[PDB]
């Protein structure tokens, strides 16, 4: 997260720590996900392609911190590893960036939850708030686009949604993006996703509730002028999540 605020996990309960086990034994930290049901975390595609193998994968529950146990946490084998079959991507925009981990722990459970533990709400179809709409996106990912290391310590931030037309401008993104995607970005270009932070959520309220609208997926760079970030359009996915949980 480039800007924004620290936060723990009691802010966004349903936010999932994934990481990959490297032959070896030792553990890199991959990609955020949302829990959506006890048995179902919720990501991006493009975090798993180079290592599609379900086994090198632990997700975390109820974890405010990268290298260090958070109290409350829960830890999870991944049981079925489903990216998009559809899945394409360019020097830049991912297409169908959408991924589900079902989750089992060693004792065969699924997420319990807590105060630091919490699904989120599915948007309804095609449902999505109006352009201009303030939603938040959580991550472990870089601070600034030339940091090396991620932050030790949860971030959250708040970007503003983008309508198609504003995002498709030659300066922008033009046909990068396709109505399967919502930009959104801060009217300063202050605050923003970058590395690290894919495949964690973009939360909006609608009519009351908070809803996954997102699915942090690409940019160019991070918090860069004309550059929002751009996110899986969950609304739109709901066919796809239905048919494989
Ligand atoms: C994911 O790791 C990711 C998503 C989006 C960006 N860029 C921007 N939000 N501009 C970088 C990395």
């Amino acid at each position: 997260i480039i800007g924004g605020e620290f936060t723990t996990i009691e802010n966004q309960p349903w936010f999932a720590a994934i990481y990959r086990r490297h032959r070896g034994g030792s553990v890199t930290y991959v990609c955020g996900g949302s829990l959506i049901s006890p048995c179902w975390v919720i990501s991006a595609t493009h975090c798993f392609i180079d290592y599609p193998k379900k086994e090198d994968y632990i997700v975390y529950l109820g974890r405010s911190r990268l290298n260090s146990n958070t109290q409350g946490e829960m830890k999870f084998e991944v049981e079925n590893l489903i990216l998009h079959k559809d899945y394409s991507a360019d020097t830049l925009a991912h297409h169908n960036d959408i991924a589900l981990l079902k989750i089992r722990s060693k004792e065969g459970r699924c997420a319990q939850p807590s105060r630091t533990i919490q699904t989120i709400a599915l948007p309804s179809m095609y449902n999505d708030p109006q352009f201009g709409t303030s939603c938040e996106i959580t991550g472990f990912g870089k601070e600034q686009s030339t940091d090396y290391l991620y932050p030790e310590q949860l971030k959250m931030t708040v970007v503003k949604l983008i309508s198609h037309r504003e995002c498709q401008q030659p300066h922008y993104y033009g046909s990068e993006v396709t109505t399967k995607m919502l930009c959104a970005a801060d009217p300063q270009w202050k605050t923003d996703s970058c590395q690290g932070d894919s495949g964690g959520p973009l939360v909006c309220s609608l009519q009351g509730r908070m809803t996954l609208t997102g699915i942090v997926s690409w940019g160019r760079g991070c918090a860069l002028k004309d550059k929002p970030g751009v996110y899986t359009r969950v609304s739109h996915f709901l066919p796809w999540i239905r048919s494989h949980t």
